[PDB]
């Protein structure tokens, strides 16, 4: 019923991305340093979890979206979300 | 009923910052290498996220409290806990 | 009932932590740049948060298992889980 979000950030402007799982749907706002957005990512839901990395100057970001006991990982690798390998066996 | 929390974590001693949502309110603990005390952060919410990063020597950190479908960001930039511009419209 | 997760990540290539918090127990799935196994995380608990730092190429982990009101700090330094100092009074 009540929102539950994750956030990440890199760089020194910073750009920061909060994701918010609301009622079985994640979405995603974005900063990179002038004024809110809205971001690409949308998946279903009702947990999430989000980490991320540099390589260069290059952003990854993984999202771990969880719905009942299942987990979907989701991969921003600078041209798209696609799903990722990560498993597990809850 | 049940606590939620979130971390941060900035440097190599490393400062670490634990925040617990628990019962409606948000407080913060915190460690600079040598013992846990109690932060100045204390705001309303159910949720909790953060993230933070350094320019420089300078950490800034963003929690992003959230109370039923509303999220509040507020912001450490060296000097106080101010809200900050983040909104989303779930 | 449904799960709770969180992660970090480190390095480059990168190395991901996912911690998954299910019916009381939390445990943890690791990916170092070619497929994902079962970490030797395992505590209880029904909420987690987790942060992590590099000394150098030194990983340090610190994960915060919550119980009811009770959270533990869990400590990876490179040579086995242990329990960390962490306090609070929720
Ligand atoms: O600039 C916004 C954006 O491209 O940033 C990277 C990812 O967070 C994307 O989902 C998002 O749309
Ligand atoms: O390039 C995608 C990928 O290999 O990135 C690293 C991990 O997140 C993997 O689960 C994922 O499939
Ligand atoms: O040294 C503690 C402190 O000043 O660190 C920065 C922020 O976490 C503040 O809320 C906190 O009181
Ligand atoms: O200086 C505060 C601020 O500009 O920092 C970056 C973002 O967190 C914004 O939402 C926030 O208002
Ligand atoms: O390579 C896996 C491993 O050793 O990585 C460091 C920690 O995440 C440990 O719990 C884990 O078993
Ligand atoms: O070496 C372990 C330790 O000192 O690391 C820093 C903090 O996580 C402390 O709570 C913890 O006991």
């Amino acid at each position: 019923s009540s929102v539950q979000t994750a956030a990440t950030s890199w760089g020194t402007v910073p750009s920061i991305r909060v994701y918010t799982a609301n009622n079985g749907k994640i979405t995603e706002r974005c900063w990179d340093g002038k004024g809110w957005y809205t971001g690409a990512f949308n998946e279903p839901g009702d947990n999430v979890s989000v980490t991320s990395w540099l390589v260069g100057s290059a952003i990854h970001i993984r999202v771990y979206a969880s719905t009942g006991t299942t987990t979907t990982e989701w991969c921003w690798d600078g041209n798209g979300w696609t799903k990722g390998a990560y498993t597990a066996t809850n």
